[PDB]
């Protein structure tokens, strides 16, 4: 199977902000703003205003975004980034769900220790980076994806940064 580029969000500006949403939290909080432009991080990227406690296993925050073509899709990808202030501990077990249905993507399939990650910069600064990929079926009626940033014994206030939202559909007929 070939697969091309459906659509992709990379956060060129504030304008994009506007059609992504705050779909709720588990065990986790946002803060104020929860959701907000941010034009340093990844050249613009969707900055969440989080308040994990570190407590649990399963503390998340979700935002969400309506893709015409979800249904047609079977690949989503996306990177996290989260300052790389010293002394930080836990994991991130980020997922996605497809909505209508709450089909839950990815889960457990894409966790990571923060302690050891890989690192990029923005201007001058370094960011933890965690990639993201999720395979799933066609799934019939599906029009929104909310992309789940979860939180395991991670305690955290602060911002995490989403970019690079990418899903993918078949390409040749088949
Ligand atoms: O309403 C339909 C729907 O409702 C519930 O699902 C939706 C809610 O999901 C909550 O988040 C879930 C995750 O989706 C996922 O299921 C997760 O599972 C992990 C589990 O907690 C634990 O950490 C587990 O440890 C594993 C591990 O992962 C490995 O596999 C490892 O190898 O082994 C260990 C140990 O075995 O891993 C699991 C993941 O793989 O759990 C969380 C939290 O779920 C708790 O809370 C739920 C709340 O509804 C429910 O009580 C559940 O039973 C309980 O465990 C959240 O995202 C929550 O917000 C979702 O609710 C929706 O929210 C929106 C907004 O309000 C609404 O629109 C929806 O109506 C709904 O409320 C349920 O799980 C489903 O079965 C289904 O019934
Ligand atoms: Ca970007």
């Amino acid at each position: 199977a070939r697969y091309v580029l459906a659509e992709e969000v990379d956060f060129s500006s504030p304008e994009e902000v506007k059609n992504w949403w705050n779909s709720g939290t588990w065990q986790a909080e946002f803060g104020s703003p929860d959701i907000e432009w941010n034009g340093e991080v990844g050249n613009g990227a969707l900055q969440l205003n989080v308040k994990l406690p570190g407590k649990s296993d399963w503390e998340e925050v979700r935002v969400a975004r309506k893709f015409e073509r979800l249904s047609e899709c079977e690949i989503l990808e996306y990177d996290i980034y989260i300052p790389n202030v010293e002394g930080l501990k836990g994991r991130l077990r980020p997922y996605a769900v497809l909505n209508p249905g709450w089909v839950k993507i990815g889960l457990d399939m894409n966790n990571a220790n923060v302690e050891s990650a890989e690192i990029i910069t923005f201007g001058g600064k370094e960011y933890r980076r965690f990639h993201v990929r999720i395979e799933f079926d066609r799934t019939a009626g599906v029009k929104e994806l909310h992309i789940g940033v979860v939180g395991d014994h991670l305690r955290y206030d602060g911002p995490i940064f989403i970019d690079n939202v990418r899903l993918y559909k078949r390409t040749g007929g088949m």
